Order: C-alpha cells, then structure tokens, then sequence
C-alpha cells in the first residue's frame, strides 16, 4: 500500500477541510475553522488497489512566509482549489501557481482545477473562465460542492492517476 501525499493549499473562506470531512465521514461542516495543520489519512480503494489518502491541511495565514517555503522541499500531490464565490480566490491562483512553480523548480506536475461552491447563487467566476484558465495552466477543470457533495471522490481519482502518469 503506497500513501499518496496531497496537500491542499488555497486562499480563506474555500473550505479546503470542508470537503475532506465530506470525503471522509460523508458531511458538510457550516461553521468555519482557522486550520493550522491538521492530518487526514484514510485507506481508500483507488483504481482497484487499496491505497492511503495522506491529506495535509495549511493555513490560511500569510504570516507563516517561513513555514510556506520551509519543508516544501519535496511535493507528490498538490491541491489547488478555488471558490466561485470569490472571484479574488480566482485570481490568487494566479499567485500560488508561480509560488509553486519557482519553489518546484519545475513546470510540469500533476494539478487538477477544482472549483468550490458551485452550487452557490452567488457566481463571480463563470464556467468559461476556468476552463480558459485551465487550458493554460494544462490541468483539467472539474466543478466540485462540498453541500451537495457534487462529485467529491471523482475529484481525488482523477489527481492520483496524474500522479502515476507522471511517475510512469
Ligand atoms: C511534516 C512531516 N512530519 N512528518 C513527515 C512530514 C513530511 N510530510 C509531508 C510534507 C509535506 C507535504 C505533505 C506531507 F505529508
């Protein structure tokens, strides 16, 4: 059994242990948390094999600038997600994805585009806006609620076999 490490980074009010509580107990939690670091494993069968779904939780601090480039030294899996609700968080991505880029050293790896909140009436970032982006950046675009838990595991399958696309 290999842990797939996958850390999920974005900006504050997207919810990122929102949609693990969804992923892992199956419930979408109201009140909000300021997550500092928080762990998250669970064995999961993905593509037939029972993997471990190592999930690592950040925070939301842009005070920690010397906690965010400090064990970044090494990254498998990472987990970019935004909210519709917010077009700034849209926009922040823009931030993160070169953040990332000059810490990685690289250009390729696997990402995926997930969008949360998309079953909110409050709509600041259409649909063709992020597939626009999601064509530059070369990472799939795929719409995800933590509410009505709109596809939430398909989300997670789809990162794990880039994962193993890259690696073989
Ligand atoms: C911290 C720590 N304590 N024990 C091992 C580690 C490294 N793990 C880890 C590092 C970066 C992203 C995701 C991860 F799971």
């Amino acid at each position: 059994m290999t842990e797939y490490k996958l850390v999920v980074v974005g900006a504050v009010g997207v919810g990122k242990s929102a949609l693990t509580i969804q992923l892992i107990q199956n419930h979408f939690v109201d009140e909000y948390d300021p997550t500092i670091e928080d762990s998250y494993r669970k064995q999961v069968v993905i593509d037939g094999e029972t993997c471990l779904l190592d999930i690592l939780d950040t925070a939301g601090q842009e005070e920690y600038s010397a906690m965010r480039d400090q064990y970044m030294r090494t990254g498998e899996g990472f987990l970019c997600v935004f909210a519709i609700n917010n077009t700034k968080s849209f926009e922040d991505i823009h931030h993160y994805r070169e953040q990332i880029k000059r810490v990685k050293d690289s250009e390729d790896v696997p990402m995926v585009l997930v969008g949360n909140k998309s079953d909110l009436p409050s709509r600041t970032v259409d649909t063709k806006q992020a597939q626009d982006l999601a064509r530059s950046y070369g990472i799939p675009f795929i719409e995800t609620s933590a509410k009505t838990r709109q596809g939430v595991d398909d989300a997670f399958y789809t990162l794990v076999r880039e994962i193993r696309k890259h690696k073989e």
